[PDB]
């Protein structure tokens, strides 16, 4: 009935540009865990898992 | 990036065992609109777009 | 009442609207919970009124 | 001040969660917000305070 949201990571975009970050734990309907992210246009990318970028971004949001 | 997150819907299950649910828009990573509806015990499922189930499940859901 | 949707609001450009969930009532909450998701993926409570998320929950299944 | 998290929390089952969303600041919201989803659709408001949130992102990412 569900399958995972991301299909590939991506590796570039600028961390000004997002505006969200959602944290998936890996569940029966996705063997991984998935790190999907808004950006204020509306595009919504995927980010790697092994990866401190997705720390960067993290540690960005909160700070606003 | 992004694909649909439901693959197939489902008709039947309780209204009463449900806590949750999401009408996601259409959009660039997914042709067509989706109904995901989550439960007590932590399953989630997807709704048909062409059936009253949907207008039932979110009548009583407010009603609560 | 330690709800997500203390405050409530009324006005939203409902084009700006991705994803609207509907989270029930429970020992925790209260009321039922309109949570709508926009473009910028942000978040707002809407009100619980009727023509708000009536028109909403239609422009999102065309 | 027309936040999702006005009140917030700071008690929670961790392996409850099943997601957790970061949301930015705006000229909406004076803070940023973590949005933490749990098994059973519900939603809160974690606290903005350190270690809360520390554990829950890397239980999210075993
Ligand atoms: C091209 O060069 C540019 O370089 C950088 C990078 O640009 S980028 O950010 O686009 O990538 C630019 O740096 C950014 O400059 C500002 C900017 O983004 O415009 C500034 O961003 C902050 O302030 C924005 C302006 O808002 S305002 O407060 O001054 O009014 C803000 O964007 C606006 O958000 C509001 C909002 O969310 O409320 C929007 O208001 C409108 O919608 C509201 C909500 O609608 S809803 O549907 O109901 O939910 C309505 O309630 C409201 O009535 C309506 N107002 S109206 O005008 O339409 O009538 C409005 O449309 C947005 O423009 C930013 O919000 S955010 O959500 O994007 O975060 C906000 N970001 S913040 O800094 O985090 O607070 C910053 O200086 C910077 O943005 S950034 O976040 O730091 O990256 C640079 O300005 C620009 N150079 S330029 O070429 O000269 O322009
Ligand atoms: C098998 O026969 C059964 O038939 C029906 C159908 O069962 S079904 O619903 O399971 O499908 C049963 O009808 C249901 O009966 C009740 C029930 O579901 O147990 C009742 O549901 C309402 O009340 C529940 C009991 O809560 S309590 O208030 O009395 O304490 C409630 O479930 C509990 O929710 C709380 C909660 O969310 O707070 C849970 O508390 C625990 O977690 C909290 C949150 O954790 S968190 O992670 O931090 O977020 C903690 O804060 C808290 O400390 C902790 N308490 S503790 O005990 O663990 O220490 C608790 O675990 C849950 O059990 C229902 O909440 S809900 O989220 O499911 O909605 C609540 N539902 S409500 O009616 O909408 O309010 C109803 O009568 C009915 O449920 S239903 O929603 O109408 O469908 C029937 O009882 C049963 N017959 S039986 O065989 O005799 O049992």
């Amino acid at each position: 009935d569900l399958q995972c949201l991301c299909v590939k990571t991506t590796s570039q975009v600028r961390p000004r540009h997002i505006t969200s970050l959602e944290v998936i734990k890996a569940g029966p309907h996705c063997p991984t865990a998935q790190l999907i992210a808004t950006l204020k246009n509306g595009r919504k990318i995927c980010l790697d898992l092994q990866a401190p970028l997705y720390k960067k971004i993290i540690k960005k949001l909160l700070e606003s």
